[PDB]
């Protein structure tokens, strides 16, 4: 088992670029593909990241997935932030005998 | 390219069991794995059920996963219902590679 550590929540202005990472605890970060998932309260979650760097159908070139084995954590990149990009975003993971995601971080666009 | 459907709400009393159902609108429901995740308040989604079936080790038995290629859906059977399963619950599956969500259902147990 492992855990995967991310910012309770972060602040942008629109137009910038911000980075929400997320830190697997144990076991090597590229060991298992990393998806990222955007939540509005209220709604499913959106998947904007799968496989570490992939962009599904419909998602804005705005959002990159990458992975830094040096800090074994992967990182999800929104450049030219716009207000319909607040939301929480969740990182996840596959280990062993679950799926694990990170505690989620609040993305707030000042 | 499908989409998964759930029932907005379901209600239950403790106690008993409450079944949520996930429908794939195209395409065979077993054809790609579901998982099932439950959200809290405020807080990060967690799996209850993996690969339709598997529950990762914390899980109660309680929860259950199956699959009914009659109505190609797949569904989360939740027994013992106490009020803290109340949440928001999550089906779960691939299209292609990419990881496609069910609309959610909001779980209240009248109790």
């Amino acid at each position: 088992n492992f855990m995967l550590n991310q910012p309770h929540s972060v602040s942008e202005s629109p137009g910038k670029t911000v980075t929400i990472s997320c830190t697997r605890s144990s076991g090597n970060i590229d060991s298992n593909y990393v998806q990222w998932y955007q939540q509005r309260p209220g709604s499913a979650p959106i998947t904007v990241i799968y496989e570490d760097n992939q962009r599904p159908s419909g998602v804005p070139d705005r959002f990159a997935g990458s992975i830094d084995r040096s800090s074994n954590s992967a990182s999800l990149t929104i450049s030219g932030l716009k207000t319909e990009d607040e939301a929480d975003y969740y990182c996840q993971s596959y280990d062993a005998r679950n799926v694990v995601f990170g505690g989620g971080t609040r993305l707030t666009v000042l």
